[PDB]
């Protein structure tokens, strides 16, 4: 159903069954498929295709040539109804493309709010991006990749499939990331490997002096104490004990499945 | 002379003189210039641009903005009536672009059959993609390039002009080829270098152990013995007289231009 | 106004107070905005979206899919009225995005005369390329940078923010600019290092044997001499005394804010 306070462009083409909510605007020869939601107020400028079993929130701003839900490049797919999910508040600039999900992938692509998606960025099948991400123009994600909360992603960057960019982190342009990269580590090079705790970030967005001391005591138990991982591990979770913000380490080491990358 | 059976969507414009097949699919906002022939079951989705003297094969898929015959970026280009031929069962992804030769580099860009070219690749002027191929996002080849058969390129990957990327070839992501590469290799690196034969590749194709272990030692008749190219050709041609896979190094050898990749 | 002579595709989108120049070309599914002014000759392919306060002047080529005066990616940017000029005769490949200035950065993005930019270039708010420069594939600006005349910019490679590329510098491909490039200079690399004088694209641009040895001249005391930067900048002036050609080096000085790429 198209609210009446929607415009629909005379060019753009949404096919019967489509959901578009109060004030969205659908721009010139924007093409928008019979199982796609539009939140209320977001803006598809023109050349945009929607397509696919796609939830789109609210307050977005959808470029031009942007491709948002259609069918993913793995060759395992087989065209099975897989879905795209993404928030509110995002701005996905020219020629981004959104792929939906695969059957054997768990059958969803998610893209969370306030994110900014620079052009030609690519969000693979069976991804997950957090909140308030940045990947900037050409940063590509392969399958099944996370991007955690506010980490962000340089230009002309790839992440190898199922490989986690971790929360707060910041990977430098023209890299190549072949491990995961833990919560709050700057990361960089071709593959790319660890160059300390993203401090300014942390800074910028409200840690304490005391919860980014821990953090680099965090990185220095991972990087520069010599153990093990499996013996760092422990230590982690006794300093996550009186810093909460330790904790991220912890959550993000149960979903790695990569290794971390390393100097 | 279009099919009857083939669908032209109303907003799509087919310049009078194109050819278009049985059960074809032109979609919405697309461009078919007069010169152009598309086979029997090609479904051009929406928003693609397909013009020059191009002739496109039977059960393609081609996806929005991309782009099919253009001109060429070669600044020698002066409007000559160039070609472009794309065989049978390609997926040619968003924002693919595939130029028209060249009259001083032969006046023809070809590719084959069963390819797979991800967002944004680009196949250049007079470059010629064989059957069953992979091309990464954003895999860039500049002109007169040469991508032989099952060969595979990683995304942000771009190769060199008059480069050959030889059969079954892998090379990874994030890298630049400046010379050419031998058949069955694993390539990487800015420049690539080579890292083994793709024995994962050859195993899944039924390549034989037998022939699997005559590969293995012609590479390291070319990379590990310490002799010249000039002195191991005769000695690959003698492995190839038992083991005919090995053939495949002395046709590529009579192609190259631009000297092998090296350590 | 539009031009009796001009050409308006009738499924192009031109806003009522655009300025189109006599005999161009807007194609199908173009958008123009109101306060775009396109000078003569110039051609929009299709699928091309101009907007902003933007300026093409004349005999022009923007192929499909370009974004030309859109709102640029910095997120300081907040909607104002800032601006795009572009010169003559260039050549603007598909998917090429070139954005609006930011207040901050001074309001304007520019663009010379006589340029080649390939497919899916990015030029960023508040750039400046001068004329006869070429990017190539995916090469890219971030904001505020400075292509200086006759430069070329490889296949994939970025540039930093605020960073200078000299004139008749040659930057490689799959490279990531992070300082200034000196006028004349070869650069390459990850990040990019200087490779000695840009000999043959002087040749070919009619500079003389004296000036050719001068500029290297030039190069061997900023890099080989093992002075300071601030000891050779006088060095480097007396030298211009003799051959005009050196005093770019000193113009380009002038305008470094990053300090110079270095080995
Ligand atoms: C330095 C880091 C650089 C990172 C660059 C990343 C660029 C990403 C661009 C976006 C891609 C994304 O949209 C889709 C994607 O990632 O799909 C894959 C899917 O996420 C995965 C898991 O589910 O499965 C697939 O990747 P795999 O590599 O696991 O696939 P495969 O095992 O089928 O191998 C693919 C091809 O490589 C050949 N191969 C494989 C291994 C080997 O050793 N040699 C070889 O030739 C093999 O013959 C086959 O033709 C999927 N691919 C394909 C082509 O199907
Ligand atoms: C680590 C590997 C990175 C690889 C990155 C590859 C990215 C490829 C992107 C796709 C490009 C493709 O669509 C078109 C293409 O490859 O065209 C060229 C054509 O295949 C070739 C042969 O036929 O001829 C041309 O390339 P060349 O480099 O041989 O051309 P040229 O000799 O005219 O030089 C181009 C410019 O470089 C300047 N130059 C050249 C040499 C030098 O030493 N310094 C210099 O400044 C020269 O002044 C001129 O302005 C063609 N180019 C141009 C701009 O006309
Ligand atoms: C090896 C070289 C690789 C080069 C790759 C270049 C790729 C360029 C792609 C085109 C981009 C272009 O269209 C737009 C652009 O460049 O904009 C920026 C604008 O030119 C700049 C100056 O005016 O300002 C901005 O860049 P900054 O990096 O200076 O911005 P910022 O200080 O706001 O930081 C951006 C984000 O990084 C986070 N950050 C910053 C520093 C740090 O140490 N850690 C960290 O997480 C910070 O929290 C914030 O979320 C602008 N960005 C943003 C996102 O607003
Ligand atoms: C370090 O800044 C980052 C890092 C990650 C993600 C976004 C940004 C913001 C900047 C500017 O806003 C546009 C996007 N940006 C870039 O992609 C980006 C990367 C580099 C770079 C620089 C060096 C020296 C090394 C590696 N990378 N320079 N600019
Ligand atoms: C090695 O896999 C290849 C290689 C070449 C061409 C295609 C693929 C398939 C994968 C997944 O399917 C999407 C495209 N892919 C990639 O582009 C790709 C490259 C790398 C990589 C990883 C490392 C560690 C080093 C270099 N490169 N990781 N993923
Ligand atoms: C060196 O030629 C340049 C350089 C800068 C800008 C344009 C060109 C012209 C070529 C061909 O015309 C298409 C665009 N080109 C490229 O992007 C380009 C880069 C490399 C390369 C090669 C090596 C060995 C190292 C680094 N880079 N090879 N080709």
């Amino acid at each position: 159903m198209i609210d009446k306070s929607a415009f629909v462009h005379p060019t753009a083409i949404v096919e019967e069954g489509a959901s578009i909510g109060a004030n969205a605007h659908i721009g010139p020869f924007c093409i928008v498929g019979p199982h796609v939601e539009i939140g209320e107020g977001t803006v598809l400028k023109s050349h945009v295709v929607v397509n696919g079993h796609t939830k789109i929130g609210r307050d977005n701003e959808i470029y031009q040539f942007a491709s948002i839900g259609e069918v993913n490049q793995d060759l395992k797919y087989a065209g099975e109804p897989t879905r795209v999910e993404i928030g509110d508040r995002n701005r996905i600039r020219e020629s981004v493309t959104i792929h939906r999900g695969t059957v054997q992938g768990g059958g969803l692509t998610k893209v969370g709010s306030d994110n900014l998606l620079m052009i030609n960025a690519h969000i693979a099948h069976d991804c997950t991006v957090g909140n308030r991400c940045i990947l900037a123009n050409n940063a590509t994600l392969a399958g099944h990749v996370s991007v955690d909360d506010f980490a962000i992603i340089g230009g002309m960057t790839a992440v190898h499939q199922f490989c986690i960019i971790g929360a707060h982190v910041m990977v430098g342009g023209c890299s190549g990331v072949a491990q995961d990269v833990p919560p709050y580590v700057i990361a960089q090079g071709n593959h790319a490997t660890p160059f300390g705790v993203n401090i300014e970030g942390l800074k910028r967005r409200g840690f304490s002096r005391e919860a980014i001391t821990a953090i680099r005591n965090a990185y220095k138990l991972i990087y520069r104490s010599g153990k093990t991982l499996d013996e760092v591990k422990p230590e982690i979770a006794e300093l996550a004990e009186t810093y909460p913000e330790v904790k991220a380490f912890t959550d993000f080491f149960a979903r790695s499945t990569r290794g971390l990358i390393r100097h």
